[PDB]
């Protein structure tokens, strides 16, 4: 059992990712990436960003 | 590579790890553990559990 396994978006439940670069959790269930600061995931819609259309959409 | 590489303690800084029974990222550092409810680990030592005598020691492998 791993950490990403366990946690869940705030604002839908859904799955998180950690981004590509490392310095967030993508929810794609609600096109939010929380924030990883000071090394603590910043669960909070106001802290969170917005994904981009290209992040949004599927590359497959 | 994995999260639990990423996080820290927001207290002393130090290693995180999933608790046993997967509810809790202790911080043997700080001597508390903080829950993870619904989700979302809530980080705040207002919201830990302050580590047992037992958790705090160092794990015995062999025998003495």
């Amino acid at each position: 059992t791993k950490l990403l396994d366990i946690l869940a978006c705030p604002i839908c439940k859904g799955p998180l990712k950690l981004s590509a670069d490392k310095t967030e959790l993508i929810s794609k269930g609600a096109g939010l990436a929380y924030p990883i600061r000071d090394g603590i995931p910043v669960m909070l819609e106001s802290e969170a960003r917005t994904l981009t259309t290209e992040e949004r959409l599927d590359k497959l």
